[PDB]
RNA sequence: ACUAACAA
RNA sequence: ACUAACAA
């Protein structure tokens, strides 16, 4: 039963509690808000060959749509969006580039500090994998196919996903 | 993950506990144990017709098989086993007749009193339904054929399912 | 209800 | 590890 009032009140559920109690809730949490947004599937073939990491910069087109606000809709309230899509597609999404940390200040200082190179690359969207290769192409594509659909600016009244999250945000505020 | 030590540590998991909170546990104990046993499935027609009640007085045979204690098995650890009977099949399923009371003595002074006629029968298994006659036969039907299993003897030893609510009840207890 | 995760 | 539910 997956209601948004019930969901509300499974937040709350969860803000007084915090050994498995825990997780029990985390799973339908999960489970509720997947079938929030299904509401708007194949299966991995099995392992063949040793190992691989299989990455993917994808860049966002700010030079060709400067106002709209990708990166938000992307990770979403708590970066949940981001952390839901990372579960279900298993290639780590994680948001790089010139303009990632929010702040222009703070980003202005860690240029060329290790793992920080890659504030000199263009604002992008990073999607690494770890995973055979016939397995991981497929987890690749997967959530490479699904980016790409962040990076194509619905139009405000029209972007049904932008009120997903704000709905979600406004219940984590408090403020509806 | 139905294992038997994470069982134990989850009716202590209840034993502190006690709004969905609860239920969640409910569910998965259920779940546990409908697991345990299975390792030891049709479905319901849509309802055609008005509703109906369907019962099966099931008589035990101790006057064949005195010494074997049939009922306990069928009830088993707080009743679970035959809770999680009434569940998987939809019948009331309700042990009544001659020596349906553990006691001797207040079985003996509630005949006649309304609802206690059925002290006057030999001892049996009480089996009732409600639904659609072609929906109700089958659920009968389902409970009928298993009850009967537990109207037969498993020689002490070959009892699997006698150790299993023993195990159950030894866990309850605390002394295991 | 304008999201900030991830990485350190 | 010898079960006691259900019904009142």
């Amino acid at each position: 039963k997956p209601t948004p009032d019930y969901l509300m009140q499974l937040m709350n559920d969860k803000k007084l509690m915090s050994n498995h109690l825990e997780r029990l809730l985390d799973e339908e949490i999960s489970r509720v808000r997947k079938d929030m947004y299904n509401d708007t599937s194949a299966e991995l073939p099995d392992a063949v060959g040793p190992i691989v990491q299989l990455q993917e910069k994808l860049y966002v087109p700010v030079k060709e749509y400067p106002d709209f606000n990708f990166v938000g809709r992307i990770l979403g309230p708590r970066g949940l969006t981001a952390k839901q899509l990372e579960a279900e597609t298993g290639c780590k999404i994680m948001v790089r580039g010139k303009g990632s940390m929010r702040d222009k200040k703070k980003e202005e200082q860690n240029r060329g500090k290790p793992n920080w190179e890659h504030l000199n690359e263009d604002l992008h969207v990073l999607i690494t994998v770890e995973d055979a290769q016939n397995r991981a192409e497929i987890k690749l594509k997967r959530a490479v196919e699904e980016v790409k659909k962040l990076l194509v600016p619905a139009a405000e009244g029209e972007d049904s996903l932008k009120k997903m999250q704000l709905m979600e945000l406004a219940i984590l505020n408090g403020t509806y």
